[PDB]
């Protein structure tokens, strides 16, 4: 299956968000992260992702697709917007849970990430 994202200046959650900020996809489901505003992108948060992925990065403004395989949770952010995070899982009882759930981001970055969590049922 393939899913998309798209890269907003505002939305329910506020200033700069990933809509949807958290997505629930099978192994080898793609996401295409899709710039509806200019000045974002995406890029995988330093050790948040399974042990069998890859980190990858975009450019600002580039239309970008990712095939998730690896099983876990994959936190993702904006890099010139702080707050700007959200989290793919592949599968259901993520192993890496712990470094997004258990990790020290600014409040507001780090309350988005649990509450994607959340919402994946974790
Ligand atoms: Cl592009
Ligand atoms: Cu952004």
């Amino acid at each position: 299956a393939d899913f998309e994202v798209h890269m907003l200046n505002k939305g329910k959650d506020g200033a700069m968000v990933f809509e949807p900020a958290s997505l629930k996809v099978a192994p080898g489901d793609t996401v295409t992260f899709i710039p509806t505003d200019k000045g974002h992108n995406v890029e995988t948060i330093k050790g948040m992702i399974p042990d069998g992925a890859e980190a990858f990065k975009s450019k600002i403004n580039e239309n970008y697709k990712v095939t998730f395989t690896a099983p876990g949770v994959y936190g993702v952010k904006c890099t010139p917007h702080p707050f700007m995070v959200g989290v793919v899982q592949v599968g259901d009882a993520p192993a890496n849970l712990e470094a997004v759930k258990g990790a020290k981001n600014p409040k507001k970055a780090q309350e988005r990430l649990d509450a994607a969590l959340a919402a994946l049922g974790n």
